[PDB]
């Protein structure tokens, strides 16, 4: 097309036209209501204004990609966005901001011919984007008359800039800035200032050179291009030296005779030592080192905190817990007691590795002067040989798990005779090398004013957190803004010595350890009560000042000071020595018997005391109940114990960890005797944690550098016994594939794995479940793979006897035998933990187990036929895609999920929609979703952090890095108004549990309870129409559409439509004086005012006819006669009048009816009885299939028919002198008309049969509780006016409540209260809209109208959703089993 017609012109109604991909020359060779035109990719050269001006109402603009001149002048009109890309314009207009400037968002104008711009164009407080590509931009305006606050991407690249300042308050809204292919050659420093920038483009800049410090405050940068740039400030992650714009931490340690501490004034000063040590748990200076002969390319001075973690051969496995990464780790060992000593240095080599990796150690020898002259050379150079055979492996390379030793870092001291004391000043300077600050160093001065101001007063030395940032804020040159650089602030000061993170703050830890030694030294006591056990407030007076809060916080993490059940503390240090009561005396009945006997090389001092205590705490939580660990749920009996093992009496079974000598090919060392006999549950909660303390107290699974780790494990076998001891590294690995070994001294005798190794096999769960493979079909392709759970956890389809079936196997192929040997165990350790957590689950929405396999190993879960939530949703993502009823079920069932496993004491871990699994979108059905728990947690997971997804999983219900980095500090996503999702209520719980307020978000349970109501799926949402008069409806789909207000020339008419909840027409300007009546049918409108006149429209009144009175409702009927729709309706005198309803006529037979001279003569009813009183006709209906129809007459119910149109029987169900206020009749169920009645102050209501014109029923509406009320059948509490809806009945009230009620025996199912809109107003009209929705109009005193809407539902909608709730209800609580 070459020109758009004129006939476009006059279409004043058009919103969208689309004419790209043509050949426009010209626009064109009314339009008020358009909102989105594009005349884009045309040949257009000029745009005449008289055409544009006509777009009052414009919202989108395109003339991108033309060749046009001059831009035309702007007008008046709410335009969002315009384009005018890749066009020929050398000139804009001034005035954009005197309509756009709060309305125009985008700005196209890349690849054209500006030279400069007018300084109104920044005027916009509402822009977006604005893109200035490929243009001639030479000068900017100044930025002091800039107002674009909201401008987020700024685009000025290829432009002539430079050849220049902008405002500061877009640092918080932009976060692009494009200066790329420009002239600049300096920065200037306003582009320092943008804190919300995000990507920096400046690249084809030949006059870059250098770039300033202060670029790095920018903490939200991470793009920069330096693409052909000359740069030289830039070194050959590019912000480091931008951000950026001599302590270290060395420990001594060592066996706990020897010196250790003459080392230090050996290197503190010269000449022999002078002062006395004595015993000390910790001592700290800060030493001083300088730069001693041949050092080169170091700083000139270097502080050292220096630091000895002395013991009395106490205090070990806490100790420990001062180790540092980043350390220079230098251990003091005696070179005169022999080889021995490196065999005992072992320990403290591997536990420094463990605890603080990637830290230089040193190995040292003090105390030397023993050794003679005349073989020292060759004494040392095999002393140091043997140390180095720990570190390096027999091959040559560096041991596993060791620290870094080479070499040149063995070295010697000799204290008294001093030679050699020059030789380690020289290497610890040099070995320091191979390795903010001005902000982290003043803090520095902070934390040690803050420990010389505890010091005085003796206050408790350490900081929590609170105390902390007020603290770091309150410093002189406070500029910690970054949260990132506060935690690298605490964590860069680990490394100084002058705090510790313990993963609360401890600052000192000479105060730290010497707490700890008053503890390790309750010996001497009233003997505790024997075993261990010490009161909270008999601890008291053993510093602290009622800080028992924290200050026993942290002495549980030190497993010194477990808490136990009634209110009693114990103490490792201080078990019972042996209590034998005659134990292991007749607690070997040999009934399926299992023993496991551990090896741990060299038993430490540490173990026991942490071991037993963790036994008894973990133990006596298990029977206080009445990943972490789920299992050995059994009765704990007697639990009697000390210092090296216990004895706990389980379904008769002797649990015992004692502790004996163990005897392989090395007949020496303590090891285990776990040993678990039960009639055949056979639980190992022993193994479990004792793999799992050595993660607490590292340096026990030795590898012993040549090849032995010996961190053994041993079970004898029970054939032998009738010894030698069955390794682990083969018996796991052949549980993994086989049942049957060969005992190398019974070749010929398998003995059944079943018996010698029952805790792989788990034959703790009952024989029910037991999946075989015999049956059970499978494959292991991809195709059949959905997904994985890592480590592990495949998922396969599989068919369970012709039941298709989500096996979760555990495929994990990762001495090497050993490795695989660990890597074995931990399968079986977390698969049994992960099986019983999910065996014990039951509920009717969670996955449930169907069996588990041992060969292979996997077991499988329920597959719901109709994939996941999130893929079902695909295909559908109007809004609601799942449905309006199947919404509220999906989202219950959810939270009954919730409900059940927050109850279970198990909390959920990024709740994704992936995660939900669909089984049917039925509706009729009852479960249609299950979830599926990943982890659980003791009574980033926090309880209600599922809650806090729980919102995003049912956001894109309605419907990574930083793709998921605004909710730290608290954004909601993009979500509709309420007025236009319909489904408001539970869009109350987006604003809830979307808050960075955790307790305020509710509880699992009250969200589940919360579904009871059945206002929660009713309601849609709230509207509000202004100031209005009164309320109308009319028939068919049209909604309400009138809400008139206004008087004569003020008259006017609000339409607000329901299904879209917007107001089309918006008091429009009518002629027309005070209205009181409307009908709308077909596309004719009989519209009524209250001066006895009717006009008409075929929707300026077409005609007017007088009434004799003042009419009060219209209502028209079908009598199936010349298709006429017959508009008999009563005045306020009681007459009625039928018109004719063809437009065609003249529509001026009135051919009223008189209703009192009908009485008087046809049912005998003297004028004198009050039923003759002119009341006012209220409403119609139609019966008997149109064919007879009713109106009201005050206490009676006059009746009409169409054929001889004459009143044919008088009925009364009222008493005088009430009037009755509207009927209805649904004629739904079959045939039998129900028609219904109300009254205006008795608030009754009545049951009549049609043909039978009996008072069937009549139910009372003034009960304030009707919930589930009953009626026989045969100020805020008075019914409003009645309405049908599709089969049941409702009965709004005044209040602002519907009684729903249902057809015999008559019971009200449901109360649909808002109770979220009582200060609204108060409910005068309602009426029926549509078949699916039903609306009341809140009016308040301040003659305001508010439009509440509730959805349509029927009896069947409501019987599903009232049998759903109770039904999975039954299907939890009344499984017993
Ligand atoms: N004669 C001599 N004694 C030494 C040497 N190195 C250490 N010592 C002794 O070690 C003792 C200090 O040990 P101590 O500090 O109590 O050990 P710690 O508790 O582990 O720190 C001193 O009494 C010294 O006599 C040495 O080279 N020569």
């Amino acid at each position: 097309l070459s020109h758009l017609p004129p006939g476009f012109l006059h279409l004043s109604k058009l919103q969208k036209l689309t004419a790209s991909k043509n050949c426009l020359e010209k626009l064109f060779e009314g339009l008020r209501k358009l909102q989105e035109l594009d005349i884009s990719d045309n040949k257009l050269t000029e745009l005449p204004a008289l055409f544009l001006h006509s777009f009052k109402s414009l919202n989108s603009l395109n003339v991108s990609r033309n060749n046009l001149k001059v831009f035309p002048d702007p007008w008046a009109c709410p335009l969002k966005c315009c384009k005018a890309s890749r066009n020929a314009l050398e000139c804009l207009p001034d005035k954009m901001a005197v309509f756009w400037k709060n309305h125009l968002k985008d700005v196209d104008f890349s690849e054209n011919a500006l030279k400069e711009v007018p300084l109104g164009l920044f005027q916009l407080d509402a822009l977006m984007f604005l893109r200035l590509q490929g243009n001639q931009l030479a000068a900017l305006p100044p930025q002091e008359k800039w107002t674009c606050r909201q401008l987020k991407t700024l685009d000025l690249s290829r432009n002539q800039l430079g050849k220049l300042e902008f405002p500061a308050f877009l640092s918080e809204s932009l976060e692009v800035l494009c200066l790329n292919d420009n002239h600049l050659d300096t920065v200037p420093p306003s582009v320092c200032l943008l804190k919300s920038l995000s990507e920096l483009y400046l690249g084809n800049n030949p006059g870059l050179r250098e770039l300033p410090p202060e670029l790095g405050q920018l903490g939200n940068l991470w793009q920069l291009d330096t693409e052909d740039l000359t740069i030289s400030n830039v070194p050959a992650a590019m912000l480091s030296y931008l951000r950026a714009q001599k302590l270290m931490k060395m420990i001594i340690v060592g066996p706990p005779r020897q010196g250790k501490s003459t080392l230090l004034e050996i290197l503190q000063t010269g000449r022999a030592p002078q002062v006395v040590h004595g015993e000390a748990t910790i001592r700290t200076t800060k030493w001083e080192l300088q730069r001693p002969a041949g050092s080169r390319a170091k700083v000139e001075s270097v502080e050292f905190n220096v630091w000895d973690i002395g013991g009395p051969a106490s205090m070990a496995t806490v100790n420990q817990c001062f180790f540092t990464d980043k350390a220079l780790y230098v251990v003091v060992w005696n070179l005169a007691l022999g080889e021995e000593a490196v065999a005992n240095l072992q320990f403290w080599l591997l536990n420094i590795e463990a605890k603080a990796p990637n830290a230089v150690v040193l190995v040292v020898g003090t105390h030397l002067d023993l050794i003679e002259a005349k073989f020292r050379v060759e004494r040392i150079a095999t002393l140091r040989a043997y140390v180095l055979a720990l570190c390096r492996s027999p091959s040559g390379s560096r041991a596993t798990g060791f620290p870094d030793i080479t070499f040149k870092h063995l070295h010697e001291i000799s204290c008294k005779s001093l030679e050699g004391q020059e030789g380690l000043r020289q290497l610890i300077f040099h070995v320091t090398c191979s390795m903010i600050p001005r902000s982290y160093l003043s803090l520095q001065e902070a934390v040690l004013a803050e420990q010389q101001r505890r010091s005085r007063d003796d206050d408790v030395q350490y900081l929590t957190d609170r105390q902390l940032e007020q603290l770091v804020e309150q410093t002189p040159d406070n500029d910690i803004k970054d949260y990132e650089d506060l935690q690298s602030a605490i964590s860069f000061l680990i490394e100084t010595g002058t705090l510790l993170h313990f993963p609360l703050y401890f600052l000192d830890p000479i105060w730290l350890s010497e707490c700890l030694q008053r503890i390790f030294n309750i010996k001497g006591s009233r003997s505790v009560a024997k075993n261990g056990v010490i009161r909270a407030e008999d601890l008291r007076m053993l510093f602290t000042q009622q800080t028992e809060e924290q200050y026993f916080q942290f002495l549980a993490k030190f497993e010194i000071a477990l808490p136990v059940a009634n209110d009693s503390y114990l103490l490792p240090h201080l078990l019972p020595s042996k209590p034998g009561l005659d134990t292991h005396g007749m607690r070997h009945p040999t009934a399926n018997t299992i023993q496991r006997v551990f090896k741990m090389s060299f038993v430490p001092v540490g173990f026991w005391q942490r071991f037993i205590a963790r036994m008894l705490i973990s133990l006596a939580e298990m029977d206080l109940q009445l990943n972490r660990c789920s299992t050995f749920r059994v009765k704990r009996n007697q639990t009697i114990y000390w210092q090296e093992g216990l004895l706990v009496t389980f379904d008769g079974g002797y649990l015992s960890v004692e502790s004996s000598d163990v005897n392989w090919k090395k007949k020496k060392s303590g090891g285990m005797k776990i040993v678990c006999q039960s009639e055949s549950a056979m639980a190992f909660i022993t193994d479990h944690v004792n793999s799992l303390i050595d993660q607490w107290f590292p340096a026990l699974t030795a590898t012993e550098s040549d090849g032995t780790p010996l961190m053994e494990q041993y079970v004898p076998c029970p054939v032998c016994e009738t010894v030698q001891y069955f390794d682990m590294e083969d018996c796991v690995l052949t549980a993994i594939e086989r049942d049957f070994i060969s005992c190398p001294r019974h070749p010929d005798l398998p003995v059944p794995l079943q018996e010698l190794v029952p805790e792989l096999f788990m034959t703790d769960f009952p024989a029910r479940l037991f999946l075989e493979n015999s049956k059970l079909e499978h494959s292991e392709d991809e195709g059949s793979v959905l997904g994985q759970g890592g480590s592990g956890t495949v998922i396969y389809r599989a068919r369970y006897q012709g039941q298709p079936v989500a096996v979760k196997r555990f495929h994990i192929k990762k001495m090497l035998r050993h490795l695989r040997a660990t890597d074995a165990m931990k399968n079986f350790s977390e698969f049994r933990q992960e099986a019983s957590m999910l065996h014990a689950l039951q509920h009717p929405c969670i996955v449930a187990l169907i069996g588990i396999s041992i060969h292979p190993l996997c077991f499988a879960l329920e597959l719901a036929p109709l994939s996941s939530l999130n893929t079902v949703l695909s295909e559908n993502a109007s809004f609601i895609p799942l449905g309006h009823m199947l919404t509220q079920k999906i989202a219950y069932q959810i939270a009954s999920g919730l409900a059940y496993l927050h109850k279970k004491n198990i909390i959920f871990c990024d709740l994704k929609s992936d995660n939900i699994l669909v089984w049917s979108l039925d509706v009729k059905e009852h479960i249609n979703i299950k979830l599926s728990d990943y982890g659980i947690s003791r009574q980033v997971y926090d309880e209600k952090v599922d809650m806090f997804s729980y919102g995003m999983v049912l956001y894109e219900l309605l419907s990574q890095l930083q793709i998921a980095k605004k909710l730290s500090k608290g954004i909601r996503p993009v979500l509709g108004q309420p007025e236009e999702v319909q489904f408001r209520r539970l869009q109350a719980l987006m604003m809830e549990c979307w808050d960075t307020k955790p307790e305020k978000r509710p509880l699992a349970l009250s969200v589940v309870s919360q579904m009871k109501d059945p206002t929660f799926a009713t309601f849609m949402y709230e509207l509000c129409c202004g100031k209005q008069t009164a309320f109308f409806s009319s028939q068919g789909q049209e909604y309400t559409v009138v809400f008139w207000d206004g008087k004569e020339e003020s008259r006017n008419y609000t339409v607000v439509n329901t299904e879209k909840g917007l107001m089309e027409v918006q008091r429009m300007c009518c002629p027309g004086m005070k209205v009181s009546c409307q009908l709308q049918v077909q596309r004719s409108l009989w519209t009524a005012t209250e001066d006895q006149k009717i006009y008409i429209y075929t929707l300026t009144p077409q005609q007017a006819l007088d009434t004799p009175a003042v009419v009060t409702c219209f209502l028209a009927v079908p009598v199936i006669k010349k298709n006429s729709y017959l508009v008999l309706a009563g005045l306020a005198d009681g007459l009625v009048a039928v018109f004719p309803v063809v437009r065609g006529t003249p529509k001026d037979s009135c051919s009223y009816l008189c209703s009192h001279t009908a009485n008087r003569s046809k049912f005998s009813i003297a004028d004198e009885d009050a039923r003759q009183n002119p009341y006012p006709v209220k409403a119609m209906e139609v019966v008997n299939s149109g064919s007879e129809v009713w109106y009201s007459n005050g206490p009676g119910l006059l009746v009409i028919d169409c054929a001889s149109l004459e009143i044919c029987r008088r009925l009364e169900p009222y008493m005088a002198p009430s009037m009755v206020t509207s009927v209805v009749c649904s004629s739904e169920g079959r045939g039998e008309e129900v028609v219904w009645c109300l009254d205006d102050k008795a608030n009754s209501l009545v049951m009549y049969h049609s043909t039978t014109y009996q008072l069937c029923a009549r139910y009372f509406c003034g009960v304030p509780s009707p919930l589930r009320d009953m009626f026989p059948v045969r100020q805020h509490l008075q019914a409003v006016k009645i309405l049908a809806v599709r089969d049941l009945i409702w009965v709004p009230r005044r209040g602002g409540d519907v009684i729903v009620i249902g057809l015999q025996r008559g019971r009200v199912i449901a109360v649909l209260k808002a109770r979220e809109l009582t200060p609204h107003g108060v409910l005068v009209d309602a009426a029926v809209v549509a078949k699916d929705t039903v609306v009341c109009t809140f009016e308040n005193e301040n003659t305001e109208w508010c439009l509440a809407v509730w959805r349509g539902w029927g009896a069947r909608e409501f019987d599903i959703f009232y049998q759903s709730y109770e039904e999975l209800g039954r299907l939890e609580a009344c499984t017993r089993k």
